[PDB]
């Protein structure tokens, strides 16, 4: 906590950070100026599906056919998975500064304020799936050896918000639950 | 417009739902066609999709939505993409553009993607009407084989919803 | 076109149901290939699906739309499939549950064994492997045949098997 | 085996008082800093276990049969394949062999396909306990970093259910 690199864009910092949830954390992400995102219900599907799935019975509630068919669910999920990774080009490692407003991440080449694109980040980690959020460049600036810029994220809509301050909030109980 | 082919264009619309809408589309001559219960199979499930019981089976759900999401995007990213494009469609035929003409009787399948997230195809045998170009181009007169019941019904439940949604 | 191997042909398909159709067949000469389960799994499913082809609203209505997005995924993973696969040559064939007759691009002596690769359903672009041997090659105006003869298929997949055969003939003779 | 011979104090450590599996599978030790999952790890130990073994619902159990068996063809087409050879394992750690040796110490994942029939690995991070050579290959003793309940009482199910299989006939 208490990074300095808010003080290359005061303004930005404090119109995506401020009074509100922002966690620093590593993970893959980028930015992207010719967008492809999608729509917010496949951002808001992916979000909420997952946490469903994750942060770590059956013989009773239940038979044992449908024990078989949630076991095939997890093989060929993990299967699928494994395919993508195959193919698709991953993002890089980064520090982050991720709210629900808009993200502060390092980029190979700096953006002009006003650049329009989409922010692409992998949330899981288990899962190879891309959250894509249109974004718009509040700030870009350098602190010697890396450009970083300050995204605002497009509005998300009522659902796509909402789970995205869920995943936020549980991020962050979990980040200071393992401490 | 349209009348450039009214012959086919009344056989196709006339006195039945007829659509006008924007969607990857468009013909592909072949002997070898697809079949009803696998077009009846894609519409009714994208249908049913449209919009709970003991944790384990919500899971399965959650599990369900991830599975589809990520194998959608993988053909959709590794796909030729047919030819966006405005196409009149009814449940007797569509009014598509083609790259090039036909000669009228000339056997085939219409191809389309009926809806945009899912990347999934619909295919329908269809006959050539008509192939008459003016819009720079070629434009096609396809008239679908007899569909079978169930396909039927899919199909206007299909073209009803995908109606009232444009019409809203 | 079945004299060519008149003993050959009495063993597989003698007193016993024998469908002649035309789907992707071949036959690869391979040292191992096996799996009676994933064979049997696979003509099982198939049937199930097939017959789907009891109740409309039934179980609740958040099992009917999860039923659906599996008829999704299905069908997408079968295009995924087939944007890299290779199909094989459509054919004539005479298939029982002891063996099969087909064309070959080339001949192969008596003894050679491998695997019978089938695509039983138009639809999905998943192939049948069974374990089986040739006990007859001769050609006749031109293509060379085949008499592969399966390997022992074990009492689940046989049953299968003979379920599959018996489908297919019902089907058949509604034309 | 005598390959135990060649590092008796890893042998040891690793098999001694401990269901000890000698079997045939493609597995492998790569060095990495990849934590990999116990939560992944598990889940596909407990899945493959329970596959191991109204009509709509019989139609979407089959629907996943087909689904499950199609991916499973897709990985296998452009997937890199693990080496086949004879190992030994315990919930412990596991005796394999490898194209370089390692240093005792060395940490990194053991890679190993559980079953013939699906591509799924299964990732454990491991340290090298010994590394030796028989003559013809290096064998690696490699010590399983702690699995955490849920995993290891996944792992200790699937290799006894496995030791039991293979004692037929």
């Amino acid at each position: 906590a208490m990074s300095t690199l808010g003080t290359l864009a005061p303004a930005a910092d404090t119109e995506l950070f401020a009074d509100t949830l922002s966690c620093e954390l590593r993970l893959p992400a980028g930015f992207h100026v010719t967008a492809d995102p999608g729509s917010h219900a496949t951002a808001e599907t992916l979000l909420r599906s997952l946490g469903q799935v994750e942060d770590l019975e059956e013989r009773g509630e239940l038979p044992l056919l449908v024990q078989r068919m949630d076991a095939k669910l997890d093989l060929i999920l993990a299967l699928i998975g494994r395919l993508v990774r195959q193919s698709d080009t991953r993002l890089a490692l980064g520090t982050v500064h991720w709210s629900v407003r808009g993200i502060r991440l390092a980029s190979p080449h700096a953006h002009p304020p006003g650049t329009t694109g989409s922010v692409l980040l992998q949330p899981s980690d288990w899962l190879p799936e891309l959250l894509q959020l249109p974004a718009d460049v509040l700030a870009s600036a350098s602190d010697g050896q890396q450009h970083w810029l300050w995204l605002r994220f497009a509005p998300l809509g009522t659902g796509l918000q909402d789970a995205l301050e869920r995943h936020l909030f549980r991020l962050h109980r979990r980040q200071i639950a393992d401490a």
